[PDB]
């Protein structure tokens, strides 16, 4: 308790002493409460301008139109201690996850330079604005570095002054440039060398690719064995426990040095023991605290979440293979029985999962795994949209089973060969390429985004007839060499200025190991779409009037915003589809 997080406390106390009051009418009961303090202040979504006026259809459709516009009650619940026998079941399987994950990895720590590197090509580090403008400039001056050797001396003496969260079904933990560069610099190995790439982790697809989503499902579907299982959890970082953390916390075994006691204060002083800023409008500033939960950077959430689920679901796998009895206490015969199992079929029970992060896909040994929940519910992992004791429904057909909020396809080229393809509902892809987020952008900014999103739609949704003709007039109406932008940076192949069928022939036929015949595309008329039914099934107005009238009259449109943006060189790239060549 206030040995560890006082510090911090006592810290903001005084930079807001005018203002420190212990108010009575707080509305916490889970987060240990502390005081209050002055403040006043909020960031809505903006319309891109250059792919609405190229998507004119779309702006009678509310599921896109609404997207533009515009649960706390669950980060303030509470996770009840699991009992002993799963509590020795998560500690037997971290032990062993771990090992496996290090057997062919170095743990290591991250560089200044890395960091710099980061910060000078817009990763989302999620800090906060003060003494320095932006990370920027923060990472060039030499007194930000002094600032960070004061905390990083601290954290080797075991104590923190000034790694506090900043809070804003989504909640992210803004911290300061300093208390994000000790996170990167301790536990940033596990994303900078791949940790939970597919080679390594078995279950995992960090780096993978939404090209090589549906692939990988194909191949999990290819094993003998029972239905596909995706249950969603409900509010997975509000039900990560300090066992979890705990578990977590084991990579420091690993560990040596300097790197070792650096982790293991990032585990102990901001993860186990959190320090929050949130803004209540009664606009006061309340600081809060607690123990569990999921707090830390998305990045180093996104390899933790990973983990965790990785344990969860090899021990669902455990229950539903009758490995222990019960959850209430393990013999030491099973603990022998739970690493024997771990030790002779654990790699191949990894291999029958995909998981990132909190999202998973189990394809266990039969059915017995779908009413086998004793241990899921009682590590809190209680799933989404079903009662607690009501078995999981599968899905027979891995083209059906969602992950990483899309479905996969099989689509048959021309030729015979397989392309496997992400897909989802096409108003969700419409309607978050006409969004924007943030100030001051110029129409070259807005521009380069909405060739970004386009050129994603030429690579990954070229199957969806509305989408590949809306990419085509978007890259047709933006001045052929301007470089496509985001703010915000899976691998992103379609961020570049070299031809798209280049690009589309080196990702879906070189590099693509599930495609033997290497024979180049030469045009995109021999890249194929999905079913006319299939593509309106999963949400194209092909058929409809407002469609046709668009697709006939797109010249017209690319004309308006190729006069907009003003005297600038553009390329025709409606001729690469079949009804506009001639
Ligand atoms: O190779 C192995 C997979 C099967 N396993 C067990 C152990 C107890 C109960 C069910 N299966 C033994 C080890
Ligand atoms: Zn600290
Ligand atoms: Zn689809």
């Amino acid at each position: 308790n206030l040995d560890i997080i006082g510090k911090r406390i006592e810290k903001i106390k005084q930079e807001h002493e005018t203002s420190w009051h212990y108010d009575q009418d707080h509305p916490y009961k889970t987060w240990a409460y502390h005081g209050s303090y002055e403040t006043k202040q909020t960031a809505s979504s903006m319309v891109n301008g250059v792919v609405r006026l190229l998507t004119k259809p779309w702006d009678i459709i509310p599921m896109v139109t609404q997207m533009a516009m515009t649960f706390k009650e669950k980060v303030d619940t509470r996770t009840q201690e699991p009992k002993e026998g799963t509590k020795k079941l998560m500690k037997i399987t971290a032990e062993w996850l771990w090992k496996e994950l290090g057997k062919k990895k170095t743990p290591r720590m991250c560089t200044r330079e890395e960091f710099t590197r980061k910060v000078r090509s817009n990763a989302a580090l999620g800090a906060i604005f003060n003494k320095w403008k932006s990370a920027r400039e923060a990472v060039e001056d030499s007194g930000f570095w002094e600032l960070v050797d004061k905390e990083r001396n601290l954290h080797l003496e075991g104590k923190c002054e000034t790694c506090v969260y900043n809070m804003m079904s989504r909640a992210i933990w803004y911290m300061w440039l300093g208390a994000r560069f000790l996170e990167f610099e301790a536990l940033g190995f596990l994303n900078e060398d791949h940790w939970f790439s597919r080679e390594n982790s078995l279950s995992g697809v960090e780096g993978e690719g939404l090209h090589k989503l549906g692939y990988i499902l194909r191949d999990v579907s290819k094993k003998e064995g029972g239905a596909m299982y995706a249950d969603d959890t409900a509010g997975w970082d509000t039900r990560i426990t300090l066992e979890d953390l705990k578990n977590e916390e084991m990579v420091t075994n690993h560990m040596e040095g300097e790197h070792k006691k650096l982790a293991e204060a990032i585990f102990k002083l901001t993860y186990q023991n959190k320090v929050v800023r949130v803004q209540r409008p009664t606009t006061v500033m309340d600081i809060i605290s607690r123990r569990d939960q999921r707090g830390s950077g998305q990045v180093v959430t996104y390899g933790l979440n990973t983990f965790t689920n990785m344990e969860a679901q090899l021990i669902r796998q455990m229950e539903g293979e009758g490995v222990f009895k019960s959850i209430q206490h393990l013999t030491v015969t099973e603990e022998i029985a739970v690493k024997n199992w771990l030790v002779r079929v654990g790699r191949e029970r990894l291999s029958r999962m995909a998981i990132s992060g909190d999202d998973c896909v189990v394809k266990p040994l039969d059915d017995r795994f779908a009413s086998a929940l004793t241990a899921l519910n009682d590590m809190g992992k209680v799933r989404k949209d079903i009662q607690q004791w009501e078995p999981s429904r599968g899905w027979n057909d891995w083209t059906q089973v969602p992950f990483c909020s899309h479905h996969f396809h099989e689509l048959i080229m021309k030729d015979g060969r397989v392309l496997v393809v992400p897909c989802r509902n096409q108003d969700e892809l419409i309607g978050r390429a006409r969004i924007s987020q943030g100030a001051g952008w110029s129409l070259r900014e807005t521009a380069c985004l909405g060739k970004s999103y386009a050129q994603m739609w030429s690579l990954m949704y070229f199957h969806r007839r509305d989408l590949r003709l809306a990419a085509n007039a978007i890259c047709s109406a933006v001045p052929s060499h301007w470089v496509p932008t985001s703010r915000t940076t899976a691998t992103h192949e379609w961020m570049t200025t070299e031809d798209m069928l280049t690009v589309w022939n080196r990702v879906w036929i070189q590099e693509n190991p599930w495609m033997e015949d290497k024979t180049p595309v030469e045009s995109w008329e021999e890249i194929p779409y999905l079913g006319k039914r299939e593509d309106q099934w999963c949400g194209s107005l092909i058929g409809l009037t407002s469609r046709a009238t668009w697709a006939k009259n797109i010249q017209t449109a690319i004309n308006q915003v190729r006069s907009l943006i003003g005297n600038e060189e553009y390329t025709d790239y409606m001729p690469s589809m079949k009804r506009f060549r001639r």
